[PDB]
């Protein structure tokens, strides 16, 4: 694998590409507000693909976009065939944002691609970046949702709410996003899988033990959310 690196915003090119990258960043950080026809819930891309310093998709083990463009096209078991990055983004619009895929030549889609290509600057095509994806966490026992409930109240609730509905910021965007219910991700999302949720929670919290991450993920995933 190659190391995860984040290019400097100060070195962005003047011109059409620079401008596109900037719009891309915004669509990824502010998605429900910038793309209302395509988003069906309260989530922005940055709520599962967080980043430091205004960027999006730059954190190891939280599915960073750094280096993503060199990994597509790739086989998708979901589709039964090779898919492009444009299509992969479409899947997260339909599942994670409970919405609709943008047309494959939609200029907002091309802006998001330009942003991801900028983040992938210097990464060799084909190379795998350290920290890519969300590494799964799997324990050899059932997730204990009773224990999980107690852990939720002690470690999560303060941010994500008793009802899992999250906390709105002053501008109507989620400061702390919703974890279940009608504004959360739908059942088709990868985050609706126990080992992916457990792994995401384990790595994004710093901190929880493996058993704790496993059990609280189980509790979160007992709740209703939109059907895909
Ligand atoms: C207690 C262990 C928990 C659990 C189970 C979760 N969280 Fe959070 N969370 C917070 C913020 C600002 C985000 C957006 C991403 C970021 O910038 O880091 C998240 C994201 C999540 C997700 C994915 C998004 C979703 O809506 O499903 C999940 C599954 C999740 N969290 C679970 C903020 C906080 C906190 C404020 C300091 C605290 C405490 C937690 N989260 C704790 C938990
Ligand atoms: C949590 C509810 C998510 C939101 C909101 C979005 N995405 Fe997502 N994405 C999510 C998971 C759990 C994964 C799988 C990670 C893995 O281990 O592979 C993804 C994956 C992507 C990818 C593929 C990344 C790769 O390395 O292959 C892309 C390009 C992607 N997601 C884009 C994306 C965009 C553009 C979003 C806002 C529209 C978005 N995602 C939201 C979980 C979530």
């Amino acid at each position: 694998t190659v190391a995860l690196t984040v290019p400097a915003a100060a070195l962005l090119p003047d011109g059409a590409l620079g401008e596109s990258i900037v719009r891309g960043r915004r669509y990824l950080s502010d998605t429900p507000a910038q793309l209302p026809d395509f988003v069906g819930n309260g989530l922005a891309c940055r709520h599962c693909h967080p980043g430091r310093d205004g960027e999006v998709g730059t954190e190891a083990n939280a599915a960073p976009f750094v280096g993503v463009v060199g990994r597509f096209p790739q086989y998708s078991a979901r589709h039964g065939r090779l898919i492009t990055l444009e299509q992969r983004i479409g899947d997260c619009f339909e599942r994670s944002l409970n919405g609709r895929a943008l047309a494959l030549d939609h200029p907002a889609l091309i802006d998001m691609l330009a942003y991801m290509s900028w983040l992938s600057q210097g990464v060799p095509v084909g190379a795998v970046v350290a920290g890519h994806g969300i590494p799964t966490l799997t324990l050899e026992r059932e997730p204990d949702g009773v224990h999980g409930e107690a852990l939720y109240q002690a470690r999560c609730l303060a941010c994500h709410g008793a009802d899992g509905s999250g906390t709105l910021d002053a501008d109507g965007r989620y400061l702390f996003p919703p974890l279940w219910g009608p504004r959360s991700f739908n059942t088709g999302a990868g985050m609706n899988r126990q080992a992916t949720a457990a792994g995401f929670i384990k790595h994004k919290m710093p901190s929880l033990s493996d058993e704790e991450a496993w059990d609280v993920a189980g509790f979160v995933l007992t709740h209703p959310r939109p059907l895909f």
